[PDB]
């Protein structure tokens, strides 16, 4: 079977940056931020990149076990990998994949079970993926709990993203950050094995986004979530694993209802999207709509405006 | 025939994820099921790539619940009167046992409600548990309880989400008695009748058990049974839906390859409705090379014998 997308509408389709349903599609300039997700990326023959793995729902998980901070109610998570091996911080990949690509408070959960009798406990946990002491790729991170004793030492310890939170005290949406990269060995550390930025070159084009709202679980924060790939799309790409005849594929959008073609984008063989259109925009489409691959074409193809 | 030759994915068990909660895959089991009903509503998909049950494609929206919700004063726990994934009015009259991805086994389900203020975008999160086995557990009818830790927090009228992260055991002293993974919840409430299920499945052919698609439940309070078996991996189903290759018979022959010896590991029967047999009697944890993975090789009559495993 040759190279394709598939036929997935785009609620039907998942966040490749956060283990949450995709929403709706939105366009805007870039050229204020910097476009550098390590999550949702892939090439369209099915290369990995960043910290880009296939499970969707290990998406900003952490895995280890932990040990309290005296006098805090906060506990450093020495890492282990997504199976509760060892971890090693050789691998050339920027953080243990999964690990969230942009600047913010994560709140979730951490959970625990007893070996021994196999009694757990849960608690709300949240981390500072922004703080001196996050350093995944070390294989430590701390979390921010309301307990100061019910996590114990030496046993298997998960965190699950639920959303994020925001400072009130402060402006409105002026956090999570999500195009500032972490610094995923700790403060003052320069982070290694990226993906690389992405920007549009072509005049009149901005990147398409796949946009999601992260559930709010405390204050003002800014919810909205883009990825470059929808996390389905980067699964098919790795399963079809098609080589790519040119720099970009053509992909049309089509209406189910009425049989035309609503927009065409550029989706880049190194795995992004790009519309042509300037300013702002959500998208505004058929619920039951989806792309599909028409064309190979080069970069400087020249899209209909959308 | 020559219609689209049947496939499964290249995929590890590790790199997959279980179709009955959002969670990934462990390992593989096996043992005997004629004690019970195998009938979860979820992970539930043809080979041909026909959604049945509550199944729907995304892993995060299982065991998920969306809507609005009520205070029940003088007291932590709240009504929540359903609304659809996409945030519209939920229907009922949907030829399906209950909302998709609606958990489909009894148990305390806890995790964190979330909710967004749409004037001014104020956010809160807290812990909340909801117990499907409770009579008030009718989410066919629009309608999931939750145990919050908050008395007042939650605003009324405003959107909110169920994140689920794990279970729990508590009101006994009886370890693992809980959750039940086996046990259909009454999707429309106590004294009801569940209706479009997909049915259940058993072993047929003499000396055969089903092949369990294995997690580890996160535990979040007490001492709860935290195993979890789904028919077909969340990919599967993903990956059938999208394919729809047709089905020659009534079972496709897989084969588990073992890519650092090379050699076959074990074979098993993907029945085209949607579950694994393999030949083996008793409990039994499958010892599995991480890289390993299923290969279809050949349709095969319902009445095969496999190489014993
Ligand atoms: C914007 C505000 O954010 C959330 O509240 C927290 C505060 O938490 C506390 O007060 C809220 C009610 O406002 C509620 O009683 C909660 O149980 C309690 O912890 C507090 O953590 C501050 C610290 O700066 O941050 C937020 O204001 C949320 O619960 C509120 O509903 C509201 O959205």
């Amino acid at each position: 079977k040759p190279f394709s997308v598939p036929v997935l509408t785009v609620e039907e389709m998942t966040n490749s940056r956060f283990p949450i349903p995709l929403e709706k599609l939105f366009t805007g300039p870039s050229s204020a931020f910097v476009v550098q997700p390590q999550n949702g990326r892939c090439t369209t023959d099915g290369v990995l990149l960043g910290t880009t793995q296939l499970s969707p729902v290990n998406i900003c998980t952490f895995r280890g076990d932990v040990t309290h901070i005296t006098g805090s109610r906060n506990y450093t998570m020495n890492l282990a990998s997504q199976n509760w091996n060892n971890y090693d911080p050789t691998e050339e990949i920027p953080a243990p994949l999964g690990a969230p690509d942009f600047v913010g408070k994560i709140q979730g959960m951490l959970t625990q079970t007893t070996r021994a009798d196999g009694s757990t406990r849960g608690h709300k946990a949240t981390v500072y993926t922004g703080s001196a002491d996050f350093a995944p790729k070390l294989g430590r991170v701390q979390f921010e709990t309301d307990t100061d004793h019910d996590f114990e030492a030496n046993q298997n310890t998960k965190f699950t993203p639920v959303g994020v939170i925001q400072d009130g005290s402060t402006t409105h949406r002026n956090e999570p950050q999500q195009w500032v990269l972490p610094s995923y060995s700790g403060r003052n550390t320069h982070n290694v094995h990226l993906a690389p930025a992405v920007a549009p070159t072509f005049p009149g084009e901005q990147l398409l986004f796949f946009r999601s709202t992260m559930p709010g679980c405390s204050g003002y924060p800014n919810m909205d979530l883009d990825c470059l790939l929808p996390q389905e799309w980067v699964q098919y790409f790795y399963q079809e694993a098609a080589p790519a005849q040119s720099d970009v594929a053509l992909l049309r959008f089509v209406n189910p209802d009425t049989g035309r073609v609503l927009f065409e984008c550029k989706l880049h063989k190194s795995g992004y999207v790009t519309v042509a259109h300037t300013g702002q925009h959500d998208l505004v489409i058929p619920p039951n709509g989806y792309f599909r691959f028409d064309s190979w074409v080069n970069q400087f193809y020249t899209l209909a405006p959308m």
